[PDB]
């Protein structure tokens, strides 16, 4: 009744650097349909703060404009799962990553989430890496997704992806 798959041995210090949202999938169309939807977030980079926590700088369409956005993902007992401030706990779990080339993550609710959830295939360079997109699918095969987006190299370079 949640997201089952996670990353064991997650060194959140080897995940740091630049990242590109190549694909995103949500359990509901409304979460990802328009540019203004809430979990239509593009990911600039991950900064692992000294003391574990992860800092995301990201891009969203908020009104009219691609706004940069800094967010703080707070480590939990489980290396792969982090927590975002706050209203009702938004948890991020890292499904999979090879650190160097791709990263699979999902965000859901601690309510819990029957059954709302956004996921993303972060990559390092602006390229269609199909061997991570294949991994994105097979980890979404295990889940209730009703929208998948994916982007090109040219949209991977603009802010909010054109
Ligand atoms: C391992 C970390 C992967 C990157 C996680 C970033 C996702 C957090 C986005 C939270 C949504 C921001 C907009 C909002 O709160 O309305």
């Amino acid at each position: 009744l949640i997201v089952t798959q996670t990353m064991k041995g997650l060194d959140i210090q080897k995940v740091a650097g630049t990242w590109y949202s190549l694909a995103m999938a949500a359990s509901d169309i409304s979460l990802l349909d328009a540019q203004s939807a809430p979990l239509r977030v593009y990911v600039e980079e991950l900064k692992p703060t000294p003391e574990g926590d992860l800092e995301i700088l990201l891009q969203k369409w908020e009104n009219g404009e691609c706004a940069q956005k800094k967010i703080i993902a707070e480590k939990t007992k489980i290396p792969a799962v982090f927590k975002i401030d706050a209203l009702n706990e938004n948890k991020v779990l890292v499904l999979d990553t090879d650190y160097k080339k791709y990263l699979l993550f999902c965000m859901e609710n601690s309510a819990e989430p029957e059954q709302s959830l956004a996921c993303q295939c972060l990559v390092r360079t602006p390229e269609v890496d199909d061997e991570a997109l294949e991994k994105f699918d097979k980890a979404l095969k295990a889940l209730p997704m009703h929208i998948r987006l994916s982007f090109n190299p040219t949209q991977l370079e603009e802010q909010c992806h054109i």
